[PDB]
């Protein structure tokens, strides 16, 4: 429950659906394949936590710290990650369909093959992030910072990017993605 | 009439509507404010000719040479300039609404404040051309060469540019024109 010290806790496959874990300390906790659907994890500390395969759909992770956390293949559908810190987190193959990541810090995060369909990434920082293979149908990246991130040409044609900050290289890739030849 | 030597001819304000001037030599001719509407000027030589204010709407200028010609404020509505040579021609304030310029050479041409609405500029060369103030609503610039041309941000948002060749700078301006910040 709230504010609990659960650092390094063994909680893999645990049923924690709709649990109230606001401000909980879950650093280095093992939560892989845990059911955390609809859980309240507001301002929880999940630094370096293992959430591989975890069910987090409709969870509230507002203001949580998930830096270096493992979210590979996690279900984050319709989750709230407003102002969440996800620096160098691993979201490879995670499902973030309809998730809200407004203001999130995804500096150096791995989003390889992540589903970002209809995800709100407005004002998010994505510097040095890897978006190879990510699906960005209906994704919103307005005012996001993309500098130094790895991105497929298809992102330039699918995500809204008004105000998004990019490299010169990315600006050129954006152009080529829309059909212009630099040949 | 056809193939006529009319070089340096004084023909300003002349009525030459629907005239057959195919292959005519009109180098350095003065044709300013001449009525040339629907005229046949296929493969005519109009090098350095003065066509200021001329009425050329629905004229056939296919394969004509108009390099260094003066077309300022000319009416070129629905004219056919397929494969026309317009190198360093001056089209400032010309009306090219619905004109066909497929394959045209507009290298170093001046299109300042030209109306290019619905103009077909497919495969045209526009290197070093000036398109400041030009209206490009519905213009087709597919496979055109734009390198080194001066162009307003609005062109990047209005003209079709599939296959169009651009500078790195232009590719960056294209990006910024669509809302990306290089700030």
């Amino acid at each position: 429950l709230t504010g609990a010290d659960l650092s390094y806790a063994n909680l893999h496959h645990a049923n924690l659906s709709r649990a109230n874990l606001r401000s909980a300390d879950l650093r280095n906790a093992n939560l892989s394949h845990a059911n955390l659907s609809g859980a309240n994890l507001e301002e929880a500390n999940l630094e370096a936590a293992n959430l591989r395969g975890a069910d987090l759909h409709e969870a509230n992770l507002s203001g949580a710290d998930l830096q270096e956390a493992n979210l590979t293949q996690a279900n984050l559908k319709d989750a709230n990650l407003s102002d969440a810190n996800l620096e160098q987190a691993d979201l490879a193959g995670a499902d973030l369909q309809g998730a809200v990541l407004d203001g999130a810090n995804l500096h150096g995060a791995n989003l390889n093959n992540a589903n970002l369909s209809e995800a709100m990434l407005t004002r998010a920082n994505l510097e040095q992030a890897d978006l190879s293979g990510a699906r960005t149908t209906g994704a919103r990246l307005d005012d996001a910072d993309l500098r130094g991130a790895t991105v497929d040409p298809v992102l330039w044609r699918t995500a809204s990017l008004v105000g998004a900050r990019v490299d010169v290289d990315q600006a050129v890739a954006f152009a080529a993605a829309h059909g212009l030849c630099l040949a």
